[PDB]
């Protein structure tokens, strides 16, 4: 009978926090690079952003690969629904950083894909994050999303 153990809840909560912190660092590097600060040329941006994408992807996969996350469809309603929404939330947040660094390298393929895949980016952001909060809440993980 697959259930989210206490350890699993702890790992989720720890991982979310680290994942949002990486989101926050990408943001600073991205702003400094758009603004063209002297320390922040495009090699600097690419080296650091690439690191943060991979770190972000690890947290995402650590979470996605908790046994009751993998077998979410045979677990409580609240658990399944957490899986689905954190997958869409985490994906968008990562791809959005990928696109922005792409753009700063004058690549446009991923923005085109991005707009096609997220037709309504603001409603999509507001919405996936609102339902992530509520799914967390329901799973009794006292984590307040930075947004």
């Amino acid at each position: 009978r697959p259930k989210l153990s206490t350890k699993d809840l702890a790992l989720i909560k720890a991982d979310l926090a680290e994942f949002e912190a990486r989101e926050l660092s990408s943001e600073k590097i991205l702003k400094d690079t758009i603004k063209e600060e002297s320390w922040s040329d495009l090699d600097f941006a690419n080296d650091n952003i690439n690191q943060m994408i991979g770190t972000m992807k690890r947290y995402q996969q650590e979470i996605l690969s908790i046994d009751a996350i993998k077998r979410a469809s045979e677990a409580s309603a609240d658990t399944e629904a957490f899986k689905k929404i954190f997958k869409e939330w985490s994906e968008f947040k990562i791809e959005r950083i990928q696109v922005t660094i792409d753009l700063l390298n004058g690549k446009k393929d991923s923005e085109a894909v991005f707009k096609k895949t997220y037709p309504n980016q603001i409603i999509f952001k507001k919405v996936r994050t609102n339902k992530l909060q509520t799914a967390l809440n329901n799973l009794k993980v006292g984590y307040e999303l930075l947004d």
